[PDB]
């Protein structure tokens, strides 16, 4: 997961659920909550959204196997 590398806390989700139509910047993705997602720029080009720890984690184990979604399930 090269998108939530540089974040070093969040997970690989993907580029859809606009519904949430945030757009907001890194810098403020820290101020989000756990268990939520939020569409942020990877590269200046694609627009997906990234996904919390489910409870607790540095870096939070994620990987870019999976881009349509993560590879977690949060209820």
């Amino acid at each position: 997961g090269v998108e939530s590398a540089v974040l070093r806390g969040f997970l690989i989700l993907g580029k859809e659920d606009r519904r949430y139509g945030p757009a907001l910047s890194i810098n403020e993705l820290s101020n989000l909550a756990k268990g939520e997602k939020a569409n942020v720029l990877i590269g200046q080009g694609d627009v997906v959204l990234v996904m919390k720890r489910k409870r607790d984690s540095s870096i939070l184990t994620d990987s870019q196997t999976a881009t349509k979604r993560i590879r977690m399930a949060i209820n």
